[PDB]
């Protein structure tokens, strides 16, 4: 028993981690096959951020100016293209560690592993959530730029997001590895604010279930709710709205337990209205909401 | 910016794992240049474990009846030891992805990432904290046992923790890498209460020194304080005492912030005694106590 906020093992990953430079500019890349991706603003100066017209930058830019090295060894680049805001540095060498792997554009409310890397070295690995508002709370310092989210099903490597900033919140933005931003964000040193933070009610309920797994049930109560009711309190407390699709995702939970979704529901609701009144769940003083349903399945039953 | 409860990268650790079975046990162990580290309990059965005389048990097993299997290849057993609670399997194939390492035994309040393993294979990585009663509160499923807590300086992995047992109340008890457990915990399946699980309070400091540097400052007060007058609060609290050791610790991150030790005991002090009136600290609402001030350095410098 326990539950962590658990990362998948990195090591697949950390075998893809490059260094690009490119002027001044140091970041990581992800070398995949004979192609290494990493965020376009590499050729950019911090002056060229404030307002950088990609296109005009990049026709500067030559493959021997784009400086790949894996290691201690440097990779010789033979072609560059720039897809969306990701570049695309064909190299002549395909990665020897290239695990399985697809890209894959992940929704709001879906978890990740980030393995935050400087230099093309590995630093650490934590689980994020993309966030309703389309950014992630990581941790990144100057440097992890192209740091890489991703997602494993026993041997193939699901990336999902690349880092390309932070806002000046101090929230993060990136995109898939096709170079498309999640939300509305432009890379550009520029005033864009995060809309509202909203709490991911099937995770947050996910969480639930697997507390009670683990032992957690003082927050069990008597009452029951129906998906209109249960709502009607989720917008007031900035919850995303749980629908029919949510239930059912959370059946296997609620068959494992034999609590009803919107028994559950109704304890949120209450936890919700009354708070946790100084007590815990899960060793957390609120209600957490960066577990799936799959991850909560996942952890509980030890798929490796 | 952003602070996130960081793991190391698993990959060099990813490396060593492999399985154990013996008779119908199966459990995870630690493959380090040709010897085999597992915990002594893959002897018994659930019936011996009540009451195990593991010199005797020992006794009935030879080389091969100890399989040990990395991937899908199967290695050679050619000698096998007890060293207190583990069990060192030689096998005549050094590891080839051995990395750098060094077997460490923690102190309480220490953290480190645990490799949490289910037949020899990755399922997950997370950060935990040796608790000041030498329990870890873990996430570990039957057949977890034998996975690994480690850290990691650059390219040596010191590994400092391979877990054995659950607690009745659910909390983890476990080894360093020379067998000998942490705490007054036995490989028995028997009453064993942990003590009080104290605050670490040197790391819940180093955690309110990162939220001050990632931009969190409303806790910080108008006040001071002295290790005597902190130290009554603490003890009330179920602190662990602050020593001049644990300022002398802080240093480095009160020089950074330019805010004095006793004066975010101070800050300290004023949340153990009023709460946190339902606001966050780096997205927790309970002051966190497994970041070690090394490791708020470290993830707020980029150490990779
Ligand atoms: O935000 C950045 N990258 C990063 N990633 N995670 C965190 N941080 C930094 C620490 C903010 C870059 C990309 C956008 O253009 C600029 C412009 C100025 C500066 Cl200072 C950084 C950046
Ligand atoms: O606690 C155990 N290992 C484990 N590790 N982390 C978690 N869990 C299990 C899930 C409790 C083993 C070792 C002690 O002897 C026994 C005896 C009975 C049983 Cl059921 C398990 C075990």
């Amino acid at each position: 028993s326990g539950f962590r906020k658990m990362a998948f093992p990195s090591g697949k990953v950390e075998g893809c981690m490059v260094q690009v430079t490119c002027g001044t500019t140091t970041l990581n890349g992800l070398w995949l096959d004979d192609v290494v991706y990493c965020p376009r603003h590499v050729i950019c100066t911090s002056e060229d951020m404030l307002n950088p017209n990609y296109e005009d930058l990049l026709i500067r830019k030559s493959n021997h100016n784009f400086l790949v090295q894996a290691g201690n060894v440097q990779l010789r680049v033979i072609g560059h293209s720039m897809q969306n805001c990701v570049l695309k540095l064909k190299v002549d060498t395909a990665n020897p560690k290239t695990p399985k792997y697809k890209f894959v554009r992940i929704q709001p409310g879906q978890t990740f592993s980030v393995l935050a890397c400087y230099n093309g070295s590995p630093s650490g690995v934590y689980q994020c959530a993309m966030r309703p508002n389309f950014t992630i709370k990581g941790s990144f310092l100057n440097g992890s730029c192209g740091s890489v989210g991703f997602n494993i099903d026993y041997d193939c490597v699901s990336f999902c997001y690349m880092h390309h900033m932070e806002l000046p919140t101090g929230v993060h933005a990136g995109t898939d590895l096709e170079g498309n931003f999640y939300g509305p964000f432009v890379d550009r040193q520029t005033a864009q604010a995060a809309g509202t933070d909203t709490t991911i009610t099937v995770n947050v309920l996910a969480w639930l279930y697997a507390a009670v797994i683990n032992g957690d049930r003082w927050f069990l109560n008597r009452f029951t709710t129906t998906l209109n009711d249960f709502n009607l309190v989720a917008m007031k407390y900035n919850y995303e709205p749980l629908t029919q699709d949510h239930v059912d995702i959370l059946g296997p939970l609620s068959a494992q337990t034999g609590i009803a979704v919107l028994d559950m529901c109704a304890s949120l609701k209450e936890l919700l209205q009354n708070g946790m009144n100084g007590r815990t769940i899960l060793g957390s003083a609120l209600l957490e909401d960066e577990f799936t349903p799959f991850d909560v399945v996942r952890q509980c039953s030890g798929v490796t």
